[PDB]
């Protein structure tokens, strides 16, 4: 078989932020727990012309004119590069990939292609080439047209202006939609584009899609058509893999919009928030597992209620990245790429500048062995230590995570200030980089000793004297 | 780390209360179940000009005019004063603090002061120095211009006239709001100012404090101005830690304008009781634990229901102070500092004349010594017995309650009943004082010998006969 990713994905519009950015963000999942992840900048002359994948083997020739770009790829490179997300030279955003569904209806017109593209593969072939989110979701639909695919994904595009989502179709075919600027998106691991007008300028897709659908009775339902009701699943599983995290999100977001039933199948696609979004509150959602439901793990209900869903906080997130492309700073600090490592109850996202060259080293630096002085194996050891006791941890981690933040708001924010006149704005900017890691790593560290004094404290090996 | 005070408070307008007074309230709470307080009038000559803090070592200059005042300072000054509230020659009252919340997003801009002022400094640094609680409003807004502060506090102030409560911002804005005169507050330990009108003669505030949010893109709402949600917290802990208390005050005194979630978390700041308040019904509120609820830790819930809220009552009250300015009676009798000592449970707020030099005995010399003549630590001790069988000694509590306070009135009234012509007033008023202190003392020592002698009938090392 073929190691597969998997995801929770947000998306939220220029006009649906709290500051007028655009953000598109993911939980990059995998199958195994622990998997260490790089923060790294890939600089034109390391970016392949002749690429082949590991998975698939899949060969693509590409453009000679690949811009700078930020990734997060694997420290352990078995099943290739796994690059996960980044912002470009352009400030284009792609975060690929939130893996979806499909059935077999399209699969049999259709079929995956064994040597195509997965998501080992897709912002290393697409993103560097790119100026706009529209030509990502273009450039995209080409390769999945021409090298096919052996996977149903979905992906994110954003620059200043706009949000795209695309979602891959069988073996050769896509759909994209242009999220608008007032609404937000949740999305699991579930086919999500819904209704989808043919005619509109803000949808994109394989130019034979429509006669695919028309022409071999793959539409189930009497009017309009509904991209998931045809080409994804509405299954038992979706009622507790996927659907329940799409409603808790909405329901956050969307509270007076959003019904009670997470189980629910036709949850919409496009929202609209009661308010302006914040990386925070994207941050809050990435990270939770039903707080104040009987589905939460860490919460009171029964054995069987705490473990029927899947959480998005989860063991097995590899890195947390919200990549936000603001407006009304100048062009050169206008990306950042958002980034933590580990299961996201115990981490904060730091919001480095993707203006920049290279990347710090506690988050470059990550290999197979265990380092404590490394952000992804310190941030994984503290949330396990959580884990055991939560409700224990819960109150430090709090603090912890308002602190943090703040202090990451101020740096850039001073950052932000003195950007006029930097005749090296790269080496200011990784400065301020350094800045940042450096104060994670410090309060990341405090947490866990923090833990580690409490919890030892209120270890099971204990016996005092109360006096 | 440094300590942090915590607390629960209510505010009642002068049109709101039974007999036309206004009450400023608080649950002075802290980390430690017991740390014994006192009850302490400073007089001019007492008052420091060069203050310094122990725990922030802020170093303030103050005016040579300081009035005379009362205050609940700590018997142990390992970490300062900590004068909690008190009332001055000029009948203004002040109590300080009711610790609130913050954001990443204010914090970021204008971060808490380290060597700024705190909740151990507030009541020193402003009380003694203003004639109306206007002017004690503009005089911490003033300070914290000045010296900043490391914590985000809530402050009441009230005069015969207005009651109004500010809330701090960072490490230098801050927001008043005059209370209107038929209204109350609840207010717990997260951020509580919502709509906020900077027109209003009901408001001040930092002059910048619109360009402050307009100009960061601190408002998360697409309408107007409500400063919690743009400076404060809506978060998960505030819906088990918070939300609650506001809940359950505001289902006492506005049953029908309020729904039954304990976790909402816009539960409005001003509201508007089905009656008018006494002191009585402010002191029960304070020392509340959702009884009649699933939520009440001595009641019938589950494990988990039982301990799912932090309770207004609650182990940690180190004093209780209902600081009451009342109307149509002469000038030198207004004042009024109700006080009470240990776990609200199993205690009684006395009326103590503020109009005085000095204070009862068996209220201002409690040390770090354990003595059972002092009222701080035989209210705590009543109240730790009280806790391990709450049903058991609940009736005898009742009849306390009810026996002590009828005690108290009835001195109260013939002192009131008398105050013209007094040649001293002074002497006069620390005679009733003495009087209600000494009561005080021997209805609460009754109470624990009764709990005593029923309690020692019912312990589990007993084996009698039955004839
Ligand atoms: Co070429
Ligand atoms: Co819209």
């Amino acid at each position: 078989k073929r190691i597969k990713g998997s995801a929770t994905s947000i998306l939220v519009g220029k006009k649906a932020s709290i500051d007028g950015s655009t953000l598109i963000s993911r939980n990059d999942d995998g199958h195994e727990a622990l998997d260490p992840q790089r923060f790294v900048v890939v600089n034109p002359e390391d970016q392949p012309r002749d690429y082949t994948s590991v998975i698939s083997k899949v060969n693509v020739k590409l453009p000679d004119d690949p811009q700078r770009y930020t990734s997060i790829p694997n420290s352990i490179l078995t099943n290739g590069i796994w690059p996960a997300a980044g912002i470009n030279s352009s400030n284009v955003a792609m975060s690929a990939t939130e893996t979806i569904t499909t059935n077999s209806r399209v699969q049999g017109l259709d079929p995956f292609v064994e040597n195509g593209l997965g998501e080992e593969d897709l912002v290393t072939v697409v993103l560097p080439y790119v100026k706009s989110a529209r030509e990502g979701v273009k450039r995209l639909g080409s390769l999945l047209e021409e090298y096919g695919t052996y996977e149903p994904n979905g992906i994110s595009f954003a620059d200043n202006e706009e949000v795209w989502w695309l979602e891959t179709i069988g073996g050769h075919h896509w759909a994209a939609v242009r999220i608008p600027d007032d609404a937000y998106v949740v999305a699991p691991n579930r086919m999500n584009i819904d209704q989808f007008d043919f005619d509109s300028d803000d949808t994109l897709c394989s130019s034979d899609l429509k006669d695919l659908i028309d022409n071999n009775n793959l539409n189930p339902d009497f009017e309009n058509y509904n991209l998931r009701h045809i080409f994804g699943s509405a299954s038992i599983k979706d009622t507790v893999y996927n659907n329940p995290r799409t409603w808790y999100g909405q329901k956050f977001f969307s509270p007076d919009d959003t019904a009670d039933d997470p189980m629910e199948q036709d949850l919409p696609f496009i929202c609209h928030a009661n308010r302006k979004i914040s990386v925070e509150d994207v941050k809050f959602v990435l990270s939770s597992h039903f707080e104040n439901t009987k589905y939460d793990v860490y919460g009171s209900g029964s054995q069987s209620d705490k473990t029927l869903f899947r959480p998005i906080g989860i063991n097995r997130n590899h890195n947390v990245h919200i990549l936000q492309i603001r407006n009304n700073v100048p062009t050169e600090i206008a990306g950042i790429h958002w980034l933590a490592y580990g299961a996201n109850t115990f981490n904060t996202v730091v919001p480095f500048y993707a203006n920049v060259n290279d990347t710090p080293v506690q988050y470059k630096n990550a290999t197979g062995k265990f380092d404590l002085n490394n952000m992804y194996w310190l941030s994984c050891t503290t949330a396990l230590l959580g884990d055991t006791d939560y409700d224990f941890y819960v109150d430090m981690r709090n603090d912890y995570e308002l602190d943090a933040m703040s202090a990451y708001r101020k740096i850039q924010n001073d950052t932000d200030a003195d950007i006029s006149g930097q005749k090296d704005i790269e080496k200011y900017l990784e400065n301020a980089n350094k800045k940042l890691a450096d104060v994670a790593f410090e309060k990341q560290n405090k947490l866990l000793g923090d833990m580690v004094t409490t919890g030892s404290n209120n270890m099971k090996l204990r016996y005092n004297l109360n006096d």
